């Protein structure tokens, strides 16, 4: 059911980096890692949350849609691209934290503990801010729980309705081409040791479909890009994408 | 309004072709064309027809969803790919027409006909074989009518469910990356001449939607490649794409 796949360490020391990729053969029901004890260990999903954040925002009626321009509030940031209106697409690709917490302040504590405990995310705990818990709060989740989350979504299975699973889904595009499709969300956790690095979600193939779920340390963010390039060294290996 | 701008015959004539593109700037309502006259001339839908019929199907039920199996009749025909099992994305991806006559023949010519009016689309004229009328009938469409479509496809607005549109616009899903989302059909009409390629849908970008239209004269296969091409070169030119 799970195999330990140490090869792919290759792919961690050729960055000088170390981390867990996890994937999820959907036709088979088998799992492969570089790492089974990494696979589970649990850190701060930072901003993989804004899967289970906009699932919850649509069905509660905080997001009518992923048209729905969610104003800057004028303060000058980091990130030049959250120094701007968003929707749901691109406050999601751009990791837009600010649009998020107000997403999350509207949901409110007793409505996000209860949708958490009704989806089995992580360790399932909002302890600290409503909107900020995902950033330096009390839930955790592992690779592996990643996984036995988007299994969820992929198949519509989460307690909310099926479009605001198909608008996330959409929101999660990632990449496309004749090959394949990822849907997926990135997150980088700074607030508490250690920094990881997080890509989680699934690549669509003709006739199968592999979840994936990856972390890294993340001493700086110079190493930000390797999330991908590794988690795609891994799929190439495997034969997954060309 | 509508601009023409003959530079894209530059696009056509490196490749020893002829035909439209059609691009329509959704924030600006305007639109641009190398040829106003061939923008308006109404051909064969062929494999276009896969969106409209996509929707009919999925509205009344013929298709459940996006995962249903449509086993092959076991009838090898021209096309590798057309010889396998096919769901909604597969069939639209290789353009599977065996799979959509069954559709056809399951919606029947009153409801076929119904719904091509509903949705403004082209002459709405199904004359022919109700299985094969968008190959040898009487429907015909130009650019600006497929662009019209695609437009009210893109906004929900058809006279079908949110849910029926979402799938179908998913199932049109072609290529994506960090800077561009492509939802298109490909079209080849051989039947009846001339033998023409078409690619319709539209480029997606953080802050704007860019339709387009094109059909170019296709004497054999060789050239379908083109069709993406000689596109590609016209959304690069116009910066729309890097």
């Amino acid at each position: 059911e799970w195999q330990e796949n140490k090869s792919w360490n290759a792919h961690f020391t050729e960055h000088k980096s170390q981390g867990v990729v996890v994937l999820w053969n959907e036709n088979k029901q088998q799992g492969f890692t570089n790492n089974l004890k990494r696979a589970n260990q649990a850190f701060l999903p930072a901003s993989t949350f804004k899967i289970p954040n906009s699932l919850i925002a649509l069905d509660l009626g905080v997001v009518k849609d992923e048209h729905q321009v969610f104003k800057w509030d004028g303060q000058t940031r980091d990130i030049a691209t959250w120094n701007r209106d968003h929707n749901l697409i691109t406050a999601m690709k751009y990791s837009v934290v600010p649009v998020y917490q107000e997403f999350a302040r509207q949901i409110g504590e007793a409505r996000m503990s209860k949708m958490l405990h009704a989806f089995d995310y992580g360790n399932e705990d909002i302890s600290g801010n409503v909107d900020s818990f995902w950033l330096d709060g009390g839930i955790r989740i592992s690779a592996t729980e990643q996984i036995s989350f988007l299994r969820k979504l992929y198949h519509n299975k989460l307690h909310v309705s099926e479009r605001s699973q198909r608008i996330v889904k959409q929101a999660m595009l990632t990449e496309a081409n004749g090959d394949y499709i990822i849907r997926a969300k990135t997150g980088y956790s700074t607030r508490i040791e250690p920094k990881i690095g997080w890509w989680v979600g699934w690549v669509e193939l003709d006739d199968n479909v592999w979840f994936f779920a990856m972390n890294m340390d993340m001493p700086t963010s110079d190493g930000l890009g390797l999330r991908q390039a590794i988690t795609k060294e891994v799929l190439k290996q495997e034969k997954i994408i060309p």
